[PDB]
RNA sequence: CAAGCUUGAGUCUCGUAGAGGGGGGUAGAAUUCCAGGUGUAGCGGUGAAAUGCGUAGAGAUCUGGAGGAAUACCGGUGGCG
């Protein structure tokens, strides 16, 4: 329906979990697919693979645009930092520019306390 | 008890290092919140879940603003009291 063919690629990679946002360069989101969105639960959604296919779902819903170059965006620490940067790859996408963006606080909030397992 | 003596103890001069104390300014990162743009069906959480949050459009992304609290890297059997 529109045109872009320039965009980037930001993925979310909590350890839960890992959202796909496809965007043009202004932040505007074009398209977007989740892990745990994808047939994929609790052990299972937190895998390389199930980002694998988040990435590839996400592909699908953004090519109505006809993008042909991107950047990567990997925020966070999970699976699916890397893995689900592969499948945009072989999907059939020109990787420009690859950024780690994961937040570093410069020591603020105090943060929860330590899990007791 | 009286006179002393200069090594103990002080005083003087010029410098050095320091998260030593008290007051006042100010900074950039992040969280949460408020207001919007893009976007759409999930987000979140766990060992697994559910409660919870989202079509009154969340989460994700970009933008502007409010507020509080703490000060990554430097950073170290480093330093000061
Ligand atoms: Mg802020």
């Amino acid at each position: 329906r529109k045109q872009v063919s320039d965009g980037v690629a930001h993925i979310h990679a909590s350890f839960n979990n890992t959202i796909v946002t496809i965007t043009d360069r202004q932040g505007n989101a074009l398209g977007w697919a989740t892990a745990g969105g994808s047939g994929f639960r609790g052990s299972r959604k937190s895998t390389p693979f199930a980002a694998q296919v988040a990435a590839e779902r996400c592909a699908d819903a953004v090519k109505e645009y006809g993008i042909k170059n991107l950047e990567v965006m990997v925020k966070g620490p999970g699976p699916g930092r890397e893995s689900t940067i592969r499948a945009l790859n072989a999907a059939g996408f020109r990787i420009t520019n690859i950024t780690d963006v994961t937040p570093i606080p410069h020591n603020g909030c105090r943060p929860p306390k330590k899990r007791r397992v």
